[PDB]
């Protein structure tokens, strides 16, 4: 019925069973491995209880899961019974206990992805590299966590499909955490049709003059930047940057944009034009 | 014929061996390396009883596999008895067990694939990462979920060929599913023929006006964006882009169209004209 | 002449030395270890005897395979009765086993492919993943199966050269098996010369209509599909779809062709032009 | 209520078995076997005493932190414990510490990540490749760092986002320190039409006069360069650079800017033209 | 002189020893130690007498090779021997032990890539996928058989160079067999300048006649084909092909040259042009 | 204070113990088990002794690498002394020792990296690939070494950036020693407009024969060349190339431009011109 | 001084002590455990005067390499004696062991790299894939032989660099020997516009007897081939090739600008002209 039976049955037919063998003995004399010999095999079928007492008492209240765990267990509770009662009477110890251990070795390299994506699943929860709603980016997946689980991370990725992420794959990998940057910072390339580079300095300076003179720019770190990294016939190319601070995402499109077009504004109120690529 | 009698036979050849070196020995005492001997000899005659009783049994209701099972299973208990009988009688122990392991270990390194399908495939028993119907895509392999087994997975993929992933393969790799989104995300890039770039903010503006008067669009996480991505002499480009309620997929696929086709009569109404990437 | 007499010889000259050590001794007591190697030595003599009576007998009936069998099972055997006879005498005992340990564990590494080609043989022998005349495609061969081996599979692939696939590599890949599609599926991007997009959606509509008007579509699961998928100055991109029933390969290309020669016909119907990529 | 209590219980209760035990045989001589028993039981019994203080004083003051310290501490203390046990009474010895060793191999493997990470983060600890606000690029990430622990190092990259590098990365892939440079050097290539290639030579050389009469300039090791590196019809190509002082990153933007305009106005005073590639 | 000098000097000294040593006792007991070592020493002496013979043999008739045989056979015997003095004396048998295993899985895990060329040669030497003379690709490489060994074969390439392929890839990877074939096969696209698409189906048809109605085709398997594979404006490209009789390398290419020009022959017969790609 | 006094504690509390032990015993008989328990504890004491007193002495002198090394030499030190006392008792050995077996397996490979770092750094200082001031290339870094250390070796790379190696990359990947090289080797490509390809011998010759009439050309080991590479429409490509003396590298510049602009030179002195890609 | 110095010290030091410990027992009975002790102690000091006589005797004649050997056989050498002497004296054997083996096994595999080099540089010793001068491809490098070692090959490359391949990589990859070509051959492909196809058979078959009607060809194996490789408007593609007997490489190169420049004398001949890719 419980904990309580599973042992008292098992106990005291053990105790019975030694009882007998002492005035067996005294009134040949092997009392210690017919004793080891019970003691284990008493022990084996107490567990055997234990385990079916527990998983009829889950399956009274996810119940594949319950009959998987049966027969896993069931599995493992043989091999185990099987060594120790070979090694308790000592018939074929060391070739059953070779059969075994090479089993295992099999089945411990067979397991290195579940138990990787557990042990990682912990050392995360240790060192939390991300929080529940974070935009992250690991490897090739990237997008925002909806949950949080001991051997997968699930994601949102950008077509909004949910992935999930085996969790070690947070241990070998660089993580990027979108959601906890301070400022953002923004660069592009204009080209530029021009003959007369005698003014690509001018343009440069007011340029950034310009993107010090915005709101939602960052002057803390670094500063505006707008320089020619490339010239061709007729031709030349301006690398222009900022800092901005922290803002939203559609903020952030707009303030692109609008940089973008304050740009091409200074760009062509000085005459020049635009290049082709 | 059965169990029963696969059993008794030896153990009753057991018994009369036993109580015969008994008083062969009573009226030159290894009366414990011999029952050993019987013990271990006797139980492999046994379980080469019972297997032939089995496969025997299945061959008298998938044959060739019975077949396999059969030659298998030969190998491993003429292996296992021969290290347990080398082990009982004494001749050649260390070596013929040393021998015995590196072969073990052979053989676990080499099933290391097989191992690693079953154990993941019990993994993916527990955390159900996807279910029958619904349409995964699994590192390079995307299709609709056809059958789940415990080595490997049948998935239909986008030529509507059935596709075999072994299932060692959803333990390392993320997977994604595209069955279980609640929303949808749609982008694209519309090139604009312009110079006159002081009607970029208006109709951006207006085409998000579009979007959020559009049904089909989910308001809740992210607005409607249509932003300046890049300029060029005569040419910009909008990056457009909007989330879309849970739908088919011939609704997406019109939803996308009409989108794309209202976007670019908002463009040509303010006398904008397409570019040419 | 067979195993009776490489096994009597043996035998007999076994029995013939234990008896007389037993009167040797009776009438200084080393019974046991000189037994022992009398056991081990006559049981590597009738070994070595009956290997050659066997690989003698299949050369008495794929030549050179025999005597690579012979020269390999006399490495083997001479290895296995060294350790087992310095084991027996007593001589050396753990050196000689930590050397052929070594040296088996080298031997089981080097063997990993062998061995993976042979497991992963039987493993597909019970989940067959193909047969005889498929058109499989395997990582990156793809062809008609002409051969299943235990440790090899010879396909025809897509020049009608014999191409030989280790057998490890059906168990670390996915497999595609273009031989048990129930239905095939087509898809198709036609460009078009386009201003006036107010007719992208009426032609859309009729190459739909024309899609699901034809015998040799498949209606079960997906609808035929054709949306505008990019625009562009004077173009467009349809993306057309479908379904197809279960046909041959000939017919398969005369309907992609008979599709496409609809589809353009009623593209240029509507007074619309292809375009150019 | 401390160590002091966790310890002196055990230690009475030992050593009051001990005592009961040794008039128990004085006035079925196994003191050994009972001894040892009792002491391995009475430690494990502290052990656990010991640690529920330890992370009970913890939680007495980063919380679930402290549970999953709690809940993998138990665990392990229960392994072994049971070990030790099995070990003391003597039953079943080598079964279990097989199971226990191919479980603790299993763990071991399966933790090579965090290990590789904190070993790699000690040894970084005493070759310091790097500090607090250095520039760094290790393999694919590059940014400035912000973070420097033990399993971890924490970057801001080029878009201003906290990037989480493990440990281990640092130890098998090279570091490029962009804050320990002592000069800088700039190279670009300049496309001329020219057909009268009579004037490469000269304008050669007057560029790499300009370029050691500039200020900003390093000479130190090497000269600046201006060579021919390509022809073609009406087409050339001279590549140009040298080295720079140690300076700022604008200032390198701004001589990047000014070298390449100065080469510019050189070549186009020798009535040459820029080209097309 | 020869391998019985080489036996009968340790043999007589062993022989001698232990007379002695026996009326050495007779007339404290530690017959059993000094008897072993005595075995071992004598032993590795006539090993190393044995050696000494074969390799002075060898160089008494490929003359570096004896050297470099001599060198490692005479580094083996050094380690066997120190192994097996050192346990039969007792001095550090577990140290000197130990250390020796470790240095065997070094060299034993740093010869994995010659064992695996030497098995793979063997296993070759079974399944034969290959013989001399053969054009086969395996991998990367491609050529003519031209030697075939235990650890290497060697190819002539298309270069017509001599390369030596460790026979390590020919276990792990797809062999392609280009001199078994028996039927090729062609495939071709054929580019059209077409803006009346209603003659493309007589065209195709036409074509297909011609295949069919050409010796040198094979019509066993597949039935020749010629089909739309893409449209554009004023562009269509046609994708034909089929299977030809076994032939040789000149007749594939006169062949091919044929088709197209037929091919050619009938496109332009109907009014029809090539296309530009 | 020193050694002296941190073994003289130590040993004069060992010897009295031993001492009293002895006449303990001899006026029940465990001489052995506790006087061995008593030298492992005193070593396990003098060894944390001697250790204090040296990081002791390395702390009253590169400081937190002092601090590293206290805490991993405790660490260490409790992992031995631990086993070793609990192997000296004989409480629970094989437990214990079981445990600290597969801790010592797992760091064993999680350092396999620092491992491999230094043992390469010897093996390097054994074979010398390169020395201070060298331009080596090592896989995907190049630079000039400025430091030579025993686990990182470190280079100066084109961008002039101090980058840091570990020495596990020399010993598994290629080193090119571009300091060591006694002849250097050039090779172009000239494009020529020429229909009237009877010219192009000449033109070769001639060019080749001002290779050899050119100083800073090296004519010991292979020829000047220069050969028609592919021909084309109204085009041809002419590879041209020669060694070179040992020179600099504002040299080698100089001279690849004068070599161009001669070869250029005789090809339009026939009346011949360039031509475009 | 020497050899025998350093082996007749510790040898009558050994002798010493065994006769005092016999006449110190004879007139408490642990002979055995002492001498053994002694045994191992003097053994290890032997040892030690031996490698410091051998070390000073190398460096009383390449230094720093002669003072690592020293510091690495002083490491290896202290290991060893710890060992041995803990499992001589008894104290702590099983721990110290179980530490060295850890240790062992690490530096065992931490230096698979350089095992991996020494027994390929054997292998190759063995069977030769090249000789000094020869010109070799190997895997991604390539050049001229200019050197042969244990643990790297010395090339010498395109550009003229000396190479320093290990030799770990001639077992893993394919060697590509350009030096033992008995034959070269040539391929190129000649784009023609035309439109009257109807005399490619003509200029074809033309071309083919010119390339039999050239000396420097060999006709032995394969006929020289020219066929229509692929057509479209107004432009064809002829791919030709022949072989080529033993030549140098100036040869090579003058026979391929030959063939070439008759095959467009050839194609000029009959009227048609080259086409543009
Ligand atoms: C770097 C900043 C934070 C430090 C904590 C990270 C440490 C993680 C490692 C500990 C947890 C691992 C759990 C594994 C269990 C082993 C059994
Ligand atoms: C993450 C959400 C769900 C948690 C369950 C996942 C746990 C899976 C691991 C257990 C099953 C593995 C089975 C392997 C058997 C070992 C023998
Ligand atoms: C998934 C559908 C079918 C299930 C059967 C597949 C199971 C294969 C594994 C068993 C065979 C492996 C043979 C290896 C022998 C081991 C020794
Ligand atoms: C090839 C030319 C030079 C030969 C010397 C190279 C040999 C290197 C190997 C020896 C040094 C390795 C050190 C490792 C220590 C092992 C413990
Ligand atoms: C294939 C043609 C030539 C055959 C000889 C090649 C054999 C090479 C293997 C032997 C040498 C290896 C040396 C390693 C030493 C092991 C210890």
């Amino acid at each position: 019925k419980s904990f309580w039976g599973a042992l008292e049955d098992p106990a005291r037919y053990l105790v019975t069973f030694i009882a007998f063998a002492q005035i067996a003995a005294m009134v040949a004399q092997y009392f210690s491995p017919t004793v080891k010999g019970a003691v284990i095999l008493s022990l084996v079928w107490f567990l055997y209880r234990w385990k079916t007492n527990v998983i009829t008492r889950m399956l009274s209240a996810d119940r594949e899961k319950v009959l998987t765990l049966d027969k896993v267990s069931s599995v493992g509770l043989f091999a185990i019974g099987l060594m120790a009662s070979a090694e308790a009477c000592g018939v074929a110890v060391q070739s059953i206990l070779t059969v075994g251990g090479v089993g295992g070795v099999a089945t411990a390299f067979a397991a290195r992805d579940i138990l990787g994506n557990v042990l990682s699943g912990l050392s995360m929860q240790f060192s939390r590299p991300f929080s529940m709603g974070d935009t992250i980016k690991a490897g090739s997946v990237e997008g925002q966590v909806i949950e949080m689980g001991l051997t997968t991370t699930s994601l949102l990725n950008a077509e909004k499909f949910p992935v999930l992420v085996p969790n070690s794959l947070f241990s070998s990998q660089v993580i990027v955490n979108k959601s906890r940057a301070q400022w953002r910072a923004i660069a592009s390339k204009i080209p530029l049709q021009i003959d007369d580079l005698d003014m690509i300095p001018q343009i440069s300076n007011e340029i950034k003059e310009m993107l010090r003179s915005n709101t939602k720019v960052f002057l803390g770190k670094e500063a505006p930047h707008c320089y020619l990294s490339r010239v061709e016939k007729s031709f030349a190319e301006l690398t222009i940057g900022c800092n901005l601070i922290r803002m939203g995402k559609e903020e952030l499109y707009n303030t692109q944009q609008e940089v973008l077009l304050e740009a091409v504004k200074i760009i062509k109120k000085h005459g020049v034009s635009l290049g082709t690529t």
